[PDB]
């Protein structure tokens, strides 16, 4: 029998075997819905990894066994084929056909009416159950990409399924499963996990853990810091063994003082076996305690363990009328047993750092710094302590646009504190000449919003100039143009929501193209090329543009703000740019302001030689200096050809004279204005 | 709306008369809403939309500055093959076939070019259009609202009824007497009085109110009287009426009180006093830092 291949769902869910559903009603009345039909009743799950694919038709293993579905579905058999352990436990060979078609004749034969799930269905297509004659009913699961790259280029086969779109959950969402999850995860764990742990694992997994989607990030981050806490638990506390340690220590010497004759020797002997008996005083209060303490909690968790087999064995006795057993387990057993649980937890908290058996918060932000890289400090930190400093922060990296500065942080304050639209994402315009840090305060918001430049997405808008390029950015309906490789800005929504988005040059996107970005402003969300509607609530919308650079000198003045912004009024419809949250407009550097800049830039290289072994430190003239942001400002280009300038001038002789040993450790390379060009100096001839 | 008795009425008592099949079943209605900037034209439409269709999608945007020329009216209704914008089709005739339940608003149809403004009368009278390749796109069940200005100049803050020939008699040499006859009600809206400026600023805390509800923030947004005139005061504009009143309260009262927020000097369950202080709006902290 080919049940080395397939899973029994609905016999999991009768012993137990299955977590909880949480949520997720209305898209498993449409699985239910689809397979009731004649017509295409088989549905196809549709969503990115982790959004919950599988736990829903888990959820239909629960509805089967508990009558909680239509008279045709009550009687069936649901099973979960192992695709996995098909394909790869077989190989080029006739294997692969071979299992198949015994799992498929299986399926046949035996007159159970039996629901075939299989995850990942995509790789059946690269086979051919086409057994539509009422002989299977199939649920498959895959992701959109690869329903359009590898279900959708058959049809034939394509339209006996019916789309079921599972979108990601929110954090709140997410949050509401983790919380229903919690009391499995912590009796299967053995330990205990708090709420606020579970609210930091939802909005720091969709925060930091973009790679993978809510709630499986959440879930793998509470599940990894429960079995962190599971050896930690089960470790002795720091101070027991310090103590015992230094016992053991004590024991040594006390053995070697005994030997010695002198009067020195047995004055400290004396005092030995005192100490020693000191901490043998402090330490046995304390093992009691801990082991007493540890013994408890997991007499406690066995007490569930027994609680939750007999609420499993009464679920299926009441479930298959047996009413004798099932008034001994719900009546006798089972409170017999909550009483058993009710006292050993009240006399838990009762008893009363040490015995560490909770995920908190902190284990979260830890588990999290080690996966994502980010120093531990960074992550406890509140978002209000950050946003209330917001300019300070973003004003170490972008000089001499405080306007900017100020209206990117107070559109931000006005979203985490629920003054602005839910359902409309921050919107911002930056006009300003090029090198004057419109694309620059953009990578500061990402690094201070998520702590990660990757956090934004760059769309350059002079690839998108053309009525043809939409496609490009939303997808195209089947047998077009980019149907498979979708758009650029719906596949980034999809798989990274809390993104920032850059749109560079916008005002050279074709009209078509500012339309979706006009939708983004106003509902938060666009239309694919196919109809679909991807959600879009948590991301950020940049736009740059130099449509103000002609009216912007050196100097920011009130009356130059409405000659550039009716050069916007245009290029842009006014409904445009009413939908964008704040029209900033970026002036020109001043000269003092491009001065820093340069201070800036040696800071970094200043960094980079304390990074490594070099103990240079570099110091900068004060003419030279000048002559560093004269040569470096460009009423064209900005601030851009300051970095390219430092290297060619100061970095390039600067590396050669610390390899020639003229720039030894500890001193000063001092970059000077000699005969009118920036040079950098040796300390040592040749 | 607030301030335009008149012109809901006038709204409101053409579609009666449509549903109920007193109007032309061939003529889909038309309005011209004549008044200064920032009091209410854009609104109401907007207004009409989510109360017809319960939906802001359900309006269809056209500037009239983007249609100037006479070379532009190919990129309202198509062209023939081999021309300028033939692919593209035109704005109007797309519109119409893939969203015919829409309300076509045209802002600012005083600078149509007259080839332009011959396609509305077309649309006023007949409920359909020719496009640019002869083709008869369908319009009965749309609903036609163009905006204007020209009447600005004679009204003063104060509905007056000698004032309606001046603003009309401007109206009568921009546009034709049969296009003005063809169009179900000219709606004029005044100026907006101080009172109803006050009303609106009740509005928008109203809103700001319902994002806090919305979300967890148990925090009341009341203003006080003086402060609530100064905020009509600085809001109003003899030339934009009240554009400015949503971004002043965003610059005022709303920087300030999400910072406190954060901050904690505002808490839950309490009150965001927004006062008048030393002559300029501010709301003030409950706690010190
Ligand atoms: N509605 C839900 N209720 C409880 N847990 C869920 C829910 N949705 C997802 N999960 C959890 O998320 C994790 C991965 O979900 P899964 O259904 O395997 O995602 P997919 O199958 O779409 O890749 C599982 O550990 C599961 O317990
Ligand atoms: N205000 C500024 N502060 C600091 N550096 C700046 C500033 N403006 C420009 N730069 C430098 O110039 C480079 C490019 O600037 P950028 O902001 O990308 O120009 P644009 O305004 O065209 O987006 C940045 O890498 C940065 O080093
Ligand atoms: N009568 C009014 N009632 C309420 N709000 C108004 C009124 N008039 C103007 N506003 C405010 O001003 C903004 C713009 O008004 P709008 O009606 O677009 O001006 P216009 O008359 O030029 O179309 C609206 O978003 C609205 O908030």
């Amino acid at each position: 029998n080919l049940s080395k291949f397939c899973i029994d769902m609905t016999a999991m869910a009768r012993e137990g075997k299955i977590d909880p559903v949480i949520g997720r009603e209305e898209e498993i009345r449409r699985v239910i819905r689809i397979l009731s039909r004649r017509t295409k009743n088989n549905p196809v799950l549709i969503g990115e990894p982790g959004v919950g694919k599988t736990t829903i038709v888990e959820g239909l293993a629960q509805r089967i066994v508990n009558a909680d579905v239509p008279d045709n579905l009550a009687a069936c058999k649901l099973l979960s084929l192992d695709v996995g352990a098909l394909v790869a436990g077989s190989k080029y060979r006739g294997e692969f056909e071979e299992r198949m078609k015994g799992v498929l004749k299986e399926i046949q034969e035996s007159k159970e009416t039996i629901i075939l799930f299989v995850d990942e269905i995509h790789l059946l297509m690269g086979l051919k159950p086409m057994l539509a004659r009422g002989q299977l009913h199939c649920i498959g699961a895959t992701t959109l990409a690869e329903y359009r790259k590898y279900i959708e280029k058959d049809a034939a086969f394509e339209r006996r399924f019916q789309q079921v779109l599972v979108k990601e959950p929110s954090i709140t969402e997410t949050i509401s499963i983790l919380r229903g999850l919690k009391e499995k995860y912590e009796v299967h764990h053995g330990v205990n996990i708090a709420d606020a742990a579970i609210v930091a694992a939802a909005n720091l997994a969709a925060r930091y853990l973009t790679s993978r989607r809510l709630p499986d990030s959440a879930v793998d981050l509470i599940d990894e810091a429960a079995a962190a806490v599971r050896v930690a638990r089960e470790s002795q506390p720091e101070i027991i063994d310090s103590l015992e340690r230094r016992l053991r220590q004590l024991k040594i010497e006390i053995h070697a003082l005994s030997r010695e004759k002198d009067e020195a020797s047995k004055a400290r002997l004396a005092q030995a076996k005192q100490d020693a008996q000191n901490v043998e005083e402090e330490l046995r209060p304390l093992r009691e305690k801990y082991e007493r303490e540890r013994q408890r909690g997991k007499a406690i968790q066995e007490a569930k363990m027994k609680l939750e087999a007999l609420r499993v064995k009464a679920e299926d006795a009441s479930r298959m009328g047996d009413h004798s057993r099932a008034a001994d387990l719900q009546y006798y057993a089972i409170p017999e047993q909550e009483a058993i649980i009710k006292r050993l937890e009240a006399e838990k908290a009762a008893a009363d750092s040490m015995i560490t058996d909770v995920v908190g918060p902190d284990q979260i932000n830890e588990i999290v710094a080690r996966w994502t890289g980010i120093p531990v400090t960074r992550l406890k930190t509140s978002e209000k302590e950050k946003l209330l400093h917001m300019e300070q922060a973003l004003s170490k990296i972008v000089v001499g646009q405080k306007e900017a500065v100020q209206s990117v942080s107070n559109a931000i304050r006005l979203q985490r504190s629920g003054l602005s639209n839910p359902n409309q994402p921050p919107s911002f315009l930056f006009c300003g000449p090029s090198g004057t840090g419109k694309t620059l305060l953009t990578k500061a918001l990402a690094e201070f919003l998520f702590d990660d430049p990757k956090s934004m997405i760059r769309f350059d808008m002079s690839e998108y100039q053309e009525r043809h390029s939409l496609s490009r950015m939303i997808g195209a309906p089947p047998g077009y143009v980019g149907h498979d490789a979708g758009g650029q800005l719906t596949e980034a929504l999809r798989r990274r929501p809390f993104s920032i988005l850059l749109f560079d040059e916008v005002e050279k996107a074709a009209k078509e193209v500012l339309t979706v970005l006009l939708q983004l402003m106003d509902d938060g969300r666009i239309t694919d090329g196919q109809g679909r509607v991807v959600d879009a609530k948590n991301c950020i919308v940049v736009m740059t543009s130099n449509l103000g650079a002609e009216y912007l000198s050196r100097a920011i003045d009130p009356t130059t703000r409405e000659l550039v912004m009716n050069t916007l009024r245009n290029y842009f419809l006014p409904e445009f740019l009413n939908r964008i949250s704040s029209i900033v407009i970026f002036n020109r550097l001043t000269r003092r302001e491009i001065r820093k800049i340069v201070d800036l830039r040696i800071a970094e290289i200043q960094k980079r030689l304390t990074d490594n072994d070099r103990n240079v430190t570099i110091k900068v003239s004060d003419e030279a200096k000048d002559k560093l942001g004269a040569q470096g400002y460009s009423p064209v280009y900005g601030a851009r050809p300051l970095q390219r300038l430092l290297e060619k001038e100061v970095l390039n002789r600067l590396a050669i004279l610390i390899l020639r040993g003229q720039i030894r450790e500890g001193e000063v390379a001092c970059v000077e204005l000699v005969d009118g060009k920036v040079q950098v100096l040796p300390n040592h001839p040749d």
